């Protein structure tokens, strides 16, 4: 039984953009995986960006941040990103990729209770060598693309080891778009500093069912985010998953 | 001022052909702003928009398990084509489907549905009529700045119901979703025909929330369209949206 699937055809999607990476899905209703690289699906990378997830979880779960509207006060430190220079939630710091936020989240949680979250979450190696604040960036801890669909899928249905509030709230910070026909769930995919690989997680929420999504992508000549973003919704709807 | 009327909304609806109220609420200033006053204050049929309050009620006491639960269809065709497939608690809001809502009503029962009602000061809290259609054609009435204090307290998680319930009801109003702008509401597409049609619900910026309740009378068409058209006119000239 093979629950993944190759699609060389994707290839053309990262070779038009002069880019080299993978995209898989997951299709939840018929519980069967389809990538354009089942041995890049499966290599382990730094999360990132993409460690906004588990660290809002953790620290919803353990009180660090009581809800939503709770507000952290800007440091008054003037950084290069505008929208870091103001006060934010755990909402708009997620829409914003507020690392000076997730920083102290981190902080707060501490090295033993993010070790022994990572852990009850069997999130990639689980290895969190590094300052506690920032080794989803420059640290030991690594995840791969299936890594990163079991994990959501988990999320996604309030099976992690956190509780079904923290899950529930991390999901609407992670809105990225809704319109007639579905809805993105996402909002990790910025970089805020150098790194060799760039991602985009998440998941698309259809009338009867979800198609889970994770893309990782070789930093390229100039081209990001929004690259990956747009490779990542070619591959959609060339799978009638979402409209052209 | 608290409340304030701004006649140049009017202007929306004349250029419509149609006759209502927009009522809008700024969640920070704690201040209010309609095109008339006195129609503000208007109570009307509920219809589509006692989803909100039927769906928080069904997921309180159990009726609904969660918002993934299917609602299998009776294999009974119907004339609204969205309707004759299955359905769980998102799709039956999506698509206003009305036997879903009517068999949540009937599992709740009279008792429990009027307590709940009286719980959320919703309305005149009058359930006169069929259990399973009162909100259609029965005793229940709510006015545009009702709607408002309602959807405030939904939105604070302060209506007397668990916060689980409302967190899923406001999952199930998302209806735009942008990077300027989120709408929840999914409470105003009508398939049963009323001398009003509503829409209402709120708009979150980044640092602010605006709440609004609007109503209108009925000609003919699908009138949802035109519904959010006037509101979004009013959300635009006021800068709460971009144009
Ligand atoms: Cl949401």
């Amino acid at each position: 039984a093979k629950e993944w699937q190759e699609n060389k055809s994707w290839n053309a999607h990262f070779t038009e953009h002069k880019s080299q990476g993978v995209v898989v899905l997951w299709n939840e209703n018929k519980q069967q995986g389809f990538t354009n690289n089942l041995k890049r699906a499966n290599q382990a990378f730094l999360p990132a960006s993409t460690f906004k997830i588990p660290n809002s979880l953790i620290a919803l779960d353990l009180g660090v941040v009581k809800d939503e509207h709770q507000v952290f006060k800007w440091d008054g430190q003037t950084r290069d990103i505008a929208t870091w220079n103001r006060d934010h939630n755990l909402i708009t710091a997620m829409k914003y990729s507020v690392v000076p936020v997730y920083q102290e989240f981190a902080r707060q949680i501490g090295e033993a209770r993010m070790s022994k979250m990572l852990h009850a979450f069997d999130y990639g190696n689980e290895d969190i060598s590094g300052n506690v604040d920032s080794f989803w960036l420059d640290g030991g801890i690594r995840i791969s693309a299936t890594e990163q669909i079991s994990f959501l899928r988990k999320l996604y249905h309030n099976k992690l080891h956190v509780s079904e509030r923290s899950q529930r709230i991390v999901k609407q910070a992670m809105l990225t778009e809704a319109n007639g026909d579905y809805i993105i769930r996402a909002k990790t995919g910025y970089s805020t500093r150098i790194e060799k690989i760039g991602w985009w997680v998440g998941w698309v929420e259809l009338d009867d069912n979800v198609w889970f999504f994770a893309m990782n992508m070789d930093m390229p000549t100039s081209d990001g985010l929004g690259l990956r973003q747009a490779i990542t919704k070619e591959v959609l709807k060339q799978e009638k998953i979402i409209p052209f």
